[PDB]
């Protein structure tokens, strides 16, 4: 059983994803080989990539896209790519035509749970709870049936730009402009505040194990006396301070919702808990596996070992 | 301008596919080339490839994909390809890899369009009818809210495999056995009869403009019948009109970028946005195009904007 891990990409997330194959590659029980997708879309592939790994970025690769790549050679790809050609569908479509196995999401389900809108529209239609928003086109005047406070932002999940929080209807066109500039389509959140962020694992195919639930907290950072500078820090609650009908509730939407869209190898689910009430926020089809990283924590405290979690995930994308 | 058409495929339409191609290559006002997808998966490039445009069929290629191509020389990328491997964002992934434009929908409405389940939650979300259903996976217990007759079929098959007309609830339990030897989920979808098929055909980037309605009819059979096109479909205004409204919603809410053909059923007043068809048919009895001509829009006139929307 050999495996092809895909790092890297051209995405912003470009060092997290060799963050995540260098704990791969460290722990996987099966032999693998490392190819790297450099931020100029250029493949590094062989030694080239395991240099790149070892410097923590490539921002220049040797290989324009396709890959001169031995594909026979492996028995399931295991792609560790975010965002733009990472959870969207594109790079699990290559691997369709290529007929590899390969772990994670399908692509209607990674294009889909990248999708802000229509992962919603489907999860609402389902019966899972989500925060009431509604969806922005480039050139349409906007509709929106809820007063503010409200989140503008892209519509491709996981973004960390284009978003505003607006208090005021005279201000929603501003954010809109700005959130334009990233996607040609946004959408418009009813803000909840104050918030917790609770996030669970799943893995499976289709029908998952959820892992124990674990809470998101922000420290901010402050000058001590004696300290000196204190970075600010997000601090990793495991198992999330919750009573039994919550952590249970979280646990049984994240495998609804999971179950829903099809999603096939593993997914991080997050949710926001406000006012008792439980909202899901976003499925992330492609986490982390940095020792920092959420997921593989999560399921490290459901007695899934790191070594044990790689394991299955490549035997399910053999299903 | 340089257009690369691709045609074939491994599904069961790659005939049709060519048949399109044949179409398009002939009056398409721009240069362009013939790359085709052989049934056994391998292209054929250059001469090749117009052979087996001309044999009506290449029932294997030369090349493994991905094929030895230098995309480079092409401005737009022309995807004729139909079902598994044509209109489920697969190929169209590949293309948004290699960087190149290309018409048609993308990778998330291609991949929703070609999926039974997820495109009726969205749809119906959303507020456009959609006949009752349910959808199944292997290994779960049937709950249909509904009693026969009713269809059992694949979900993400764009295919005609694997469905069954169930009249007994007791067929039940074999129609799924059949579906899900094409894929792990399945739909049950309520039979509506007597019913009616129009169509309706959409050319735009997300905000589109709708065609005439047409309408399909089968002749007697003799071998099933012509099927029929009626065109403009015999409808009042008013529903005409709604056929093109909801066609419209549907295609913006998806996201649909170049083009699509949109199927409905007509059952006792009622409208059911049946299917989302992607890459529709170019072939001089296709539907879409005609439905085109008759609102005003040359074929040669249609290749072009749908070539100029993907740069777009």
């Amino acid at each position: 059983m050999r495996v092809l891990l895909i790092a890297g990409g051209v995405s912003p997330e470009h060092e997290v994803s060799l963050l995540s194959a260098e704990g791969v590659l460290r722990h996987i029980p099966f032999p693998t080989d490392l190819a790297v997708i450099a931020q100029d879309g250029r493949w590094l592939l062989g030694e080239k990539a395991l240099t790149a790994l070892e410097a923590k970025a490539a921002p220049e690769g040797e290989h324009p896209f396709p890959p001169p790549l031995s594909w026979e050679r492996y028995d399931v790809v295991f792609p560790l790519l975010h965002g733009r050609f990472g959870e969207d569908g594109t790079v699990q479509g290559f691997l369709e035509l290529l007929g590899k196995p390969y772990v994670g999401a399908g692509v209607a389900a990674s294009a889909l749970c990248m999708d802000k809108d229509l992962s919603k529209r489907v999860l609402a239609q389902a019966g899972v709870p989500v925060v009431p928003w509604v969806a922005v086109r480039k050139g349409e005047p906007p509709v929106v049936p809820f007063d503010p406070p409200f989140f503008v932002k892209p519509a491709n999940t996981g973004s960390s730009v284009g978003i505003s929080r607006v208090e005021r209807f005279q201000d929603l066109e501003a954010a809109l402009a700005l959130a334009f500039r990233y996607d040609e389509k946004a959408v418009v959140e009813k803000a909840l505040s104050p918030v917790r962020e609770l996030e669970v694992g799943v893995l499976g195919n289709v029908f998952g194990e959820a892992s124990p639930v674990g809470e998101v907290r922000y420290e901010a950072p402050f000058y001590d006396y004696e300290t000196k500078y204190t970075p600010g820090r997000a601090e990793l609650l495991i198992p999330a301070p919750l009573d039994p009908g919550t952590q249970e509730t979280v646990q049984e939407l994240a495998l609804k919702a999971y179950k829903v869209l099809g999603v096939r190898g593993m997914a991080r689910v997050d949710f926001f808990l406000a006012e008792g009430e439980l909202y899901l926020n976003e499925l992330n089809t492609i986490p982390g596996f940095t020792p920092t990283s959420m997921y593989p924590r999560l399921f490290e405290a459901g007695g899934v070992a790191y070594p044990e979690l790689l394991r299955r995930l490549v035997e399910l994308a053999l299903t």
